[PDB]
C-alpha cells in the first residue's frame, strides 16, 4: 500500500478537524483527515446532538407526565408511558443524518477521508493502519476523553456519558458524581423521565465554577424535582450494590444506588497514539498552542479539545475554520470577545463574557444590573422559572464586559450576547433598542436600563 | 369637584401611555393619566399576554394530544382533556399580576392615575366625569379598536379577539376572517385545544403582507394542521348558523360555523371622545404625528396606536419614554433602526428590518442569503418545523439591511437581529462571531457566511 502525501493532515474528524478540512477544501489546500471511529466526534456521535435530544424527550415525558396531576391549565392525561428504546432510535436517527451530511460536504469540498487509528511517527508522518500518510501541516484534533476513577472502573452498572445516552431499561436509583454540565443536564433528565436521581458532588454547591447568584435557581428546581444532592461529598466506592461516599473529615453516606454515573471531569486526548516522540511543550494534560493554535513543533497545529483550555464544539469549529486560513495565506489570531457558554439544565444558565468575580479578580469597576423573569411577561406566559438577566459593564464607559442570564428557554439569548460583545456595546446600545413585546429578551433591554438608573418594569 | 392642574396629562394606560407616565414620574414632570378601562391596556388585558398565554395552553394540550397516536419519541398518554374554564382562569391570574405590578410603580414614581372617561376639551383641558383637569403638554394614547364588518355586527357567535380570548366553552368549527397575526394566532391555537377551524382570508395567502418564501412554511402546517384555508374568498354574511363568502367574480363557500371570529384589522381610537374639536392634520384614520411625536398642535402629543403606523405594543413603550424625556428637556427623534415585529404562529415569523422585496423598492443591490433548520442540529433536537433564517445586506460594504427568520423557537433571536441593525453590523461580524453549539442561532452566523461565500454546513 502506498504513501498518501498531502499538504494538510488532520488527526480526528469532530468538530474542529471537519471544519478544518472543509474550510481548507473549500480553500483548495490538499487535505486529508484521519477518522478512528465515526465522523463528527464526540459532539455529533455521544456529546451534543443526542444529550440536548434525550434532554427534549424528557421534557415532553415530563410535560405530559405533571398532567396526571391537577395543573392551573386545566389538561389532564391517564397513563403516561414511557419505553426508552424508541427514544433512543429516535436520537440515533437524528445523529444518523447529522453524520451522512458530514460526509457529503466533505466529499462535496473532495478531502480524503481516511478511517483508522493513526499512529503517529514523526512532525510529517503518519501510520494508519500499514500505510503512511506524510503533508506539510499536521493538525491534531484528538479531542478528549472522559476521566475514569481509580476505586470505581467503568463496567456495567458504572456507565459514563456515552453509555447514559444509551439505555434499553432505565434505573431505579441513579446516582451522578459530579455536578458540573454533563452530570445535572443528564442527571435532570434521567428524573424527567422517571428515575430516581442523586448527585454526589466534592465541592460546595453545583456548577462550583459559577456563582452562588446565577447557580442558585438550578438548585432549587432539582431540590423541586426530588433530585437529592450530596455536596461536600466525595466517591469512594460502589460495594457492589450500595455507594459509599464520604465528607472530607468524616461523614458518612450509602446511598443505596444500582447506576452510578462518572461525570468528573474530561482529560485532553494525548496517549495511546505516539504524541510522545514529539518535542511538544505542555500545559497540563493538554498540548500547549499558541494563539494561531501552533504547537511548539513548527507546521503542527492543535485544536479543540486536545488544546484543553475551554472545552467547548464551537470552540473547535471556530479554531479548525482560523487554522485553515492561516495555512492558506491569510493572516489571523484567535482573539474571540467571548466564548459562549451554554447548560441545558432546567433552568438553563448561559454565561457570556466576565462574571462579576473576574471583573473584581482583573481590577474593574463595575456596574453590575440584574433583571428577574418574575416581571416579564414572556415567561409568565411560559410558566416561568424564574431566573434573571445580568449584565456586568464598565462604571467609566459603560462598555459591557459581559453577560449571564438563568431561566426557562434562555439559551437563545446567547447569539445577542455574543454579537453585542463582538461590536463592542455599550448598556446603552442594548437599552436604546428597540425589543419586541412579549419577549424573555426584554429583560436583557431592562437590565441595560436598570444599571443606567432607569428602568421600566422594576 | 375642582381643577386638578398639571404639567403632562395622558389620555390612555396602556404600554405607550404608561412607560410615557412612569419615566416623565422618574424624570419628575407633574403627571396625570386618565383611565377609562384598566391599566395596561389591551396589551396586558386583552392582547399581548392572554393571547401568548392561551397560545402556551394551547401548545401543551397539543403535544400530550399527539402522544395518543404513535410517536418517534416512544412516550404514550391515554384520555387528553381540556376544560378551558382552566385554561383561562390561568390565564387571568397572569393578566391580573401584570396590572397590579404597573399600578405599583405608578405609585411608587408618583403619578396621579385617574380613571373615567375623557372628552377632550380643547389642547389644555379636558373633562374626566365631572371634574375638569387642566396640563400644559397633553399626549395621547388612546390606542385603536377592531375593525367591524357592516354585514356582520359582533354579538354571540361572532366574537372579536377579544372574546376569543375568553371561552367558557370551545367552538365546533370556528371560520376565521383575516389571515393576519391575530387571525393566525388565534386560529392555530383553537385547532390544537381541539376545535375545527377554517381561515378565509381576501387574498392571494396567509400573511398578504409577507413575501411566500417565508410565509410558505406557516401555510403548510395549518395544512398539516388540519385548518382549511379559504384564501380569494372575502365573507359576505352568516345566515345564522351558516357563513357565506364569494370569490370576487363568481365562487361561492358555504361554511357550516358556529363561530365566526373577525380578525380584519385595527383602527386608530379618534372617535368618541371629543378630538374632533381640535385642529389636528390626519393621516386616514389616524393622528398624524411627527418624529418627536407631536400632533399639529403644539404641545399636544400622540404615541402607539392612536398614531397608526405600526400597531405594536414595543413601538408604544418606546415612544411613550421618548415624549417623555423631550418634555423634560432631552433632545431627541425616533429614528430606531428598525421595528422588530413577531408571529406566535406555529412555526414563528420574526421580520426584523428590511425584506428583499423592500430593498429591492428602496432601489438597493443585494446579497440575500438564506440557511435552513434541517442542516441544523438543535432544530433536530427540538422536532424541527422547518424554515429558515434569510439576511438581506448591500452588496458593496456588507451592511445588513434586515433580518427574516421562520421556524420552532425562532422568537428569542430577535433581540439579536435589532441589535445588531442597531449597531450597524455587516454580515463580517455576525459571521465572525463564535455561536454557541447547539444553538438555533447557529443559523445565524451560517445565513452570514453563506453571503459572504463560505458556509461550513450547507
Ligand atoms: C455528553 C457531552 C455533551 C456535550 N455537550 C456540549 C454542548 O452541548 N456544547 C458544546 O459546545 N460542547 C459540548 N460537549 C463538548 C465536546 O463535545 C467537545 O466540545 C467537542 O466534542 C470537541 O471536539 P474536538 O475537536 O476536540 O473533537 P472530538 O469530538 O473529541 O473528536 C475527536 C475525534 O478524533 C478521533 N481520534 C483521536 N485520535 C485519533 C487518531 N490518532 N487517529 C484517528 N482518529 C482519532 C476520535 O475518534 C474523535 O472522534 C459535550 C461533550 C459531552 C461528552
Ligand atoms: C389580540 C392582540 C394581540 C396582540 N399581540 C401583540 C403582541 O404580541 N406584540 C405587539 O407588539 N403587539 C401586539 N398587539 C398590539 C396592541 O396590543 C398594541 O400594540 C398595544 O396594545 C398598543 O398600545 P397603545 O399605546 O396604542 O394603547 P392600548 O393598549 O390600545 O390602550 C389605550 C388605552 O386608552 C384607553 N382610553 C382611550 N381613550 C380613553 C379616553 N379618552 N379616556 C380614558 N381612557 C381611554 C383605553 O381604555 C385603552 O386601555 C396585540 C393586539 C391584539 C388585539
Ligand atoms: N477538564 C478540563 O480541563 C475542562 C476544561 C474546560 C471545560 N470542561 C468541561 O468539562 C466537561 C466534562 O465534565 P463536567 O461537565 O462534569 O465538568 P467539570 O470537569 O468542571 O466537573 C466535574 C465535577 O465532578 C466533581 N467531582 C470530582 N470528583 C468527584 C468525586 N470523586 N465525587 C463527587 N464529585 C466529584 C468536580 O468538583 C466537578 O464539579 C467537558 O465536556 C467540558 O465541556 C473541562
Ligand atoms: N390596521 C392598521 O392600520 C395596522 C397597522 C399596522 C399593523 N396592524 C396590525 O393589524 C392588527 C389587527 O389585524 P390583523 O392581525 O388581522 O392584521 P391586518 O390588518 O393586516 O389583517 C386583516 C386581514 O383580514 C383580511 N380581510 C379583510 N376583510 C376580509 C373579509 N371580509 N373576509 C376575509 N378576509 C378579510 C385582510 O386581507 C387581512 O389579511 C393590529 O393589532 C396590528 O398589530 C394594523
Amino acid at each position: 500500500q502506498q504513501t498518501i502525501q498531502t499538504t494538510l493532515l488532520i488527526i480526528g474528524g469532530g468538530p474542529g478537524g471537519y471544519v478544518a478540512a472543509i474550510r481548507a477544501g473549500q480553500l483548495g489546500i490538499p487535505t486529508v483527515l484521519v477518522e478512528g471511529q465515526a465522523l463528527g466526534g464526540t459532539c455529533l456521535n455521544i456529546g451534543c446532538i443526542p444529550s440536548k435530544a434525550l434532554i427534549h424527550v424528557a421534557e415532553q415525558f415530563h410535560q405530559a407526565s405533571r398532567f396526571t396531576e391537577p395543573s392551573p391549565l386545566g389538561i389532564s392525561v391517564a397513563s403516561p408511558r414511557l419505553d426508552i428504546g424508541q427514544s433512543v432510535a429516535w436520537k440515533d436517527g437524528i445523529v444518523d443524518r447529522l453524520t451522512t451530511g458530514v460526509a457529503a460536504l466533505l466529499k462535496k469540498h473532495g478531502v480524503k477521508v481516511v478511517h483508522g487509528w493513526a499512529k503517529v511517527l514523526d512532525g510529517k508522518q503518519v501510520e494508519v493502519d500499514g500505510q503512511r500518510i506524510q503533508c506539510e501541516h499536521l493538525l491534531l484534533a484528538t479531542g478528549s476523553s472522559s476521566v475514569e476513577l481509580p476505586m470505581l472502573p467503568l463496567g456495567g452498572p458504572v456507565i459514563s456519558s456515552t453509555e447514559a445516552l444509551a439505555p434499553k431499561a432505565l434505573p431505579q436509583h441513579l446516582v451522578v458524581v459530579g455536578g458540573g454540565y454533563i452530570g445535572l443536564e443528564l442527571g435532570i433528565a434521567y428524573r424527567k423521565l422517571g428515575a430516581q436521581v442523586s448527585v454526589v458532588e466534592a465541592r460546595e454547591r453545583i456548577l462550583p465554577t459559577y456563582d452562588s447568584e446565577l447557580t442558585a435557581p438550578v438548585a432549587e428546581s432539582l431540590k423541586k424535582l426530588g433530585i437529592a444532592l450530596h455536596l461536600g461529598h466525595s466517591v469512594e466506592g460502589y460495594e457492589n450494590g450500595c455507594l459509599l461516599a464520604n465528607d472530607g473529615k468524616g461523614g458518612q453516606l450509602r446511598l443505596e444506588a444500582d447506576r452510578v454515573l462518572v461525570a468528573v471531569g474530561r482529560r485532553p486526548r494525548t496517549k495511546g497514539f505516539n504524541l510522545e516522540c514529539l518535542d511538544l511543550k505542555m500545559n497540563g494534560a493538554a498540548i500547549a498552542i499558541d494563539e494561531r493554535c501552533q504547537t511548539s513543533m513548527h507546521n503542527v497545529w492543535a485544536i479543540g479539545d486536545v488544546a484543553g483550555e475551554p472545552m467547548l464544539a464551537h470552540r473547535a469549529m471556530a479554531q479548525g475554520e482560523m487554522v485553515a486560513e492561516i495555512i492558506a495565506g491569510k493572516a489571523r489570531r484567535f482573539e474571540p470577545a467571548a466564548i459562549a457558554a451554554v447548560c441545558f439544565t432546567d433552568p438553563e444558565v448561559v454565561v457570556v463574557g466576565k462574571t462579576p468575580e473576574q471583573a473584581s479578580q482583573q481590577g474593574l469597576d463595575c456596574i453590575v444590573a440584574q433583571f428577574p423573569f418574575a416581571a416579564n411577561g414572556r415567561a409568565m406566559s411560559l410558566e416561568s422559572k424564574s431566573g434573571f438577566v445580568r449584565v456586568v459593564a464598565r462604571r467609566d464607559n459603560h462598555l459591557i464586559l459581559g453577560w449571564q442570564a438563568v431561566g426557562v428557554a434562555v439559551s437563545e439569548l446567547s447569539t445577542a450576547f455574543a454579537q453585542s460583545l463582538e461590536m463592542g456595546a455599550c448598556l446603552e446600545d442594548v437599552a436604546g433598542t428597540i425589543h419586541a413585546h412579549p419577549t424573555l429578551g426584554e429583560a436583557v433591554q431592562e437590565a441595560a436600563l436598570r444599571a443606567l438608573g432607569h428602568a421600566l418594569h422594576i
